[PDB]
């Protein structure tokens, strides 16, 4: 039997329904994320890091000459210079006065810590959003890894649920992000290829591994201008480091939803955004046939001292009259409130307490148990504590916000002002009519 | 425990500075316990609590 | 949570006051003044005899 409801995203609090097939007793059922991971699809664009910089044993040909051959090297740099004498500690290391060159030579590759300290730069192109559920549906109860798109259902045991897509396509990732040592930033990172020197990822490769690894740090050579042999290079600090130091605090910290960050694959967890639609095909085999359930020939509610809270701060008793004794379930038809306990042993006649939940002022809200209704009706106080440890449980529904006694003097105040536009419109008749009834 | 129902029922009561007053409430309850009992007016006061 | 409430400071009477913890049922609550110590800040301005 199919049924389809709209679920909170709320990790870790339990949204309550009861599927009311008339064909069979009425059935407690609870939806409950007890994890949500939010997975972008993603390629590694390129891995970066502090570039090390080679300025490899420069080369010197005496009395001939160097001509610079490119090479495939990271931001491979190199020119000629001439009338550089050099020396060694051994002293003059050519023979030329004049007609003598060195052939400087610079190059970068990745640090040796690399290999544990870098960044890689991830486009994401869309981000799927996998759930764990815990239901539970009569005293039976399972869980299952779904999807939220609507086409791939999950299963577990004789359940066969599927739900989506989200009410909304939220994403904490911006199409550019960046991973480092479990970190993450969202960042716009340039493109393979397109590196500035002195910026985020101005030495680049797709992997640590590789060779084809490529730089642009604007490195470039001074002409050896002292007795001793030597390359004066220079080139901007990395950019990993520039971004490192002035990275911005990671993704991690500031994503919205209160969503976690997780790597090994990158994922959003626990996120807390919007609703989902759920239909839950519960089999018959979890019901029994109306009749041979428990159910009550009269019940009674009363609500005392209800506080609408987060937490359950609301307390109300019920009183009913059964044909037997029996698991009965008990719900909140009110899309405001919620009850703890979801089934009570009844007896043939009694009474029971149920703590439950809710946002309204007032306590107006409908209550069932065994499908049997009634009216339950307090005004609820404020919370005595301002903050608490734990998410609220159901939305400021306005239709609900108003309390009594403000909706009252609401559609009091509103009832004059109608009453008296009203009024007029009528005496505004009956005058007219006043003259046609005389001439 | 929790009360379905109570009644108030006040015997004969002298208004003074010790526990002069008497009164007998019948309860109606879900099950058998400790219930607090309290005045929720401050110009009466019990002696049990 | 914490309540409050005014209670009469008036040695060995028993004030009696009832919490609402609405999310668990009321509990008795007495505040009893047992003694007080009213000490006023003072200097020795001088002995005399």
């Amino acid at each position: 039997f199919e049924h389809a409801t709209t679920v909170p995203n709320v990790p870790g609090i339990p949204y309550k329904a009861l599927v009311e097939r008339a064909g069979y007793a009425p059935l407690n059922l609870e939806i409950t994320v007890v994890s949500s991971e939010l997975t972008p699809s993603t390629n590694k664009e390129y891995v970066t890091c502090r570039f090390h910089t080679v300025i490899p044993s420069p080369q010197v040909k005496c009395c001939g000459s160097l001509e610079c051959k490119a090479s495939s090297k990271a931001d491979y740099t190199c020119r000629v210079f001439g009338g550089v004498y050099p020396f060694m500690w051994g002293g003059a290391q050519c023979f030329c006065d004049s007609e003598n060159t060195q052939l400087s030579e610079a190059y970068v590759e990745f640090a040796p810590d690399c290999t544990i300290d870098h960044a890689v730069a991830l486009k994401v192109h869309t981000a799927a959003l996998k759930v764990g559920l815990r239901i539970v549906y009569g005293n039976t109860t399972a869980h299952l890894d779904t999807f939220v798109n609507g086409v791939t259902p999950g299963s577990s045991r004789d359940l066969k649920v599927i739900a989506g897509p989200i009410s909304a396509a939220f994403s904490p990732f911006d199409h550019k992000v960046v991973i480092r040592k479990g970190l993450v930033y969202n960042y716009d990172f340039p493109e393979y290829g397109a590196m500035k020197p002195g910026a985020f990822g101005d030495i680049q490769a797709s992997s640590l591994d590789a060779t084809d690894i490529v730089a642009r740090t604007d490195i470039r050579l001074l002409k050896p201008s002292v007795k001793n042999i030597h390359v004066p290079y220079t080139q901007a600090v990395s950019g990993y480091e520039m971004w490192k130091n002035n990275s911005g605090r990671p993704l991690q910290e500031t994503a919205p939803f209160g969503c976690k960050i997780e790597v090994e694959p990158l994922r959003a967890s626990n996120c807390a955004y919007g609703h989902i639609p759920i239909s839950i095909d519960i089999p018959d085999a979890a019901f029994v046939r109306s009749s041979e359930s428990p159910t009550i020939l009269e019940v009674s509610c009363t609500v005392a001292d209800c506080i609408y809270s987060a937490d359950f701060g609301g307390s109300l008793t019920l009183q009913y009259k059964a044909d037997r004794e029996g698991h009965c379930p008990v719900h909140s038809h009110s899309t405001t409130a919620v009850l703890k306990e979801a089934t009570t042993h009844v007896t043939a006649v009694g009474s029971i307490t149920l703590h439950f939940s809710t946002s309204s002022p007032q306590a107006n809200f409908i209550v069932s148990l065994c499908g049997k209704k009634t009216t339950c009706n307090a005004e609820c106080k404020p919370p005595a504590d301002h903050i608490i440890g734990e998410p609220h449980k159901v939305d400021q529904e306005f239709q609900a916000a108003v309390s009594k006694t403000s909706w009252n003097w609401l559609l009091a105040l509103f009832g004059g002002a109608s009453s008296l536009i009203v009024v007029g419109l009528i005496v505004l008749v009956c005058s007219s009519m006043l003259i046609n009834t005389r001439r």
